[PDB]
């Protein structure tokens, strides 16, 4: 109970604020870059080289070995895009049908799908799930190909785990796609897209936990796209902290149509 | 005199911190991404059979990464050959293992490291046994043994002549042993991903125009001989400085980072 150590004591909240946020940026900068060389691989070694040298055991082996390289990432896949002009014979040549993403099923005629056809075995489960039949998924996959860059989910409770994250896209076109392509000509040219999932629930905490002086500190990740409509992308909420002092320490993960920021209080 | 003295030290070491920050991180994400190479020709060239990747692959994917990996200004896929292999080694690749000083069919050694696969930007070390260079040599033997990434000292790059050091990762086959030892590692050594970090030019472009660069000169040191510190970055000059932390990755070499203003 003293207004000099009261200076302190938010002193130290600011610095173990910004030093979290620091580095959930960092790492998950990382794995976006490592996603993206995915996404180049798929297109190198699958699309360009006659005959493809990527089959399921291969993505599998490849992504298993380099998973270190992707720190919050609870897995990597590659879907295909699929329309529905295509899509029998697709199923034909893959001796699969493709499914549905809330219970598996077959999927009904759709305009296009995005079948999961290559998997890290981590979300084994994915493969010939449509990535379309999931909302978050849907308007991520349509975003990427738009733009042909990288770009984030809402956050939203992960297939299986039921684990709250983000999913991560990048398209990946075919070598039709023009130079200074319009909209349209990205979405004619698009092959399919690499997804990650970041299991910030498990993945984060683990980040976190491990940090000196975590059980002093209660930590905030939201997304705040929509100013109005917050929204929790880690930590409780709805916990015991220090209403009295908190700190607001910015994050960047690069998606310009998303915004995020980290909130830290004391829990005493 | 002298709370200005105070500030122009704090300017100082943070001047200094925040550069060394930015040269130990874009070597990191460097070292990460040529790992990821090294895992990428044991996947597709060795477990898959037959082979899966060949130059013409080799050099669009890291072209076409060649953003993932900052301070190189190339990477090369060396395989391991010994000397009774090397004339079915030659037949195969239509081309004579050469010396990398003068480009000379290589004479009889015990066993070379020539490059197969090569980035576009150091297209000129194709056949070039890795071996024939002193530096080299000595870091692929290190990385074959210890299983780990491994940094020469400075030395004046091929064809550019630009001071730098050459990243090493060893690739295996797959008969290599778990908990294996140095003389397995050697006897599973399937050969060599390197990485020329251009620092002469590629630090330069880093650091050299950054605010304030002109009140301050920088220099990077290797000091794993602490008595015969080694230029990395900076000029040959032998009060106030700072000396910031570097931390390259291999346990074998020590670096560091030094600032100091000119008058
Ligand atoms: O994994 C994807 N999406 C995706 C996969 C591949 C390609 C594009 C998107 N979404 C997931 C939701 N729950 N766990 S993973
Ligand atoms: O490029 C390598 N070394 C290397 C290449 C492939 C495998 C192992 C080592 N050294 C070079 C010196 N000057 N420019 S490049």
């Amino acid at each position: 109970m003293d207004d000099a150590n009261k200076i302190r004591r938010e002193e130290v909240l600011v610095s173990m604020c910004d030093q979290r946020a620091r580095m959930l940026q960092d790492q998950f900068s990382v794995s976006v870059n490592h996603v993206h060389a995915l996404a180049i691989l798929v297109s190198t070694f699958h699309y360009h080289k006659n005959p493809s040298a990527i089959d399921q055991e291969t993505f599998a082996e490849y992504t298993a070995r380099t998973a270190f390289e992707r720190p919050l990432l609870s897995g990597v896949a590659y879907a295909e895009k699929v329309v529905n002009f295509e899509r029998e014979m697709f199923e034909r040549q893959h001796n699969w049908v493709i499914k549905t993403m809330d219970r598996g099923e077959p999927s009904p005629v759709r305009d296009e799908y995005a079948p999961v056809i290559f998997s890290q075995d981590s979300v084994s489960y994915l493969e010939s799930l449509d990535m379309m039949s999931g909302e978050e998924d849907r308007e991520n996959i349509l975003r990427a190909r738009e733009t042909g860059k990288a770009v984030l989910t809402s956050p939203f409770r992960l297939l299986e785990t039921h684990h709250l994250g983000v999913v991560l896209t990048f398209p990946v076109y075919k070598s039709s796609l023009p130079e200074n392509p319009t909209v349209e000509e990205r979405i004619a040219a698009t092959a399919g897209y690499l997804g990650g999932a970041f299991d910030v629930e498990s993945l984060v905490e683990n980040l976190l936990g491990q940090l000196a002086g975590n059980q002093a500190i209660v930590v905030h990740v939201y997304d705040i796209t929509n100013a109005s409509d917050p929204l929790v992308m880690y930590g409780n909420q709805d916990e015991e902290a220090d209403r009295s002092l908190s700190h607001e320490s910015k994050l960047d993960f690069g998606d310009p149509f998303r915004k995020h920021k980290m909130i830290c209080r004391y829990h005493q």
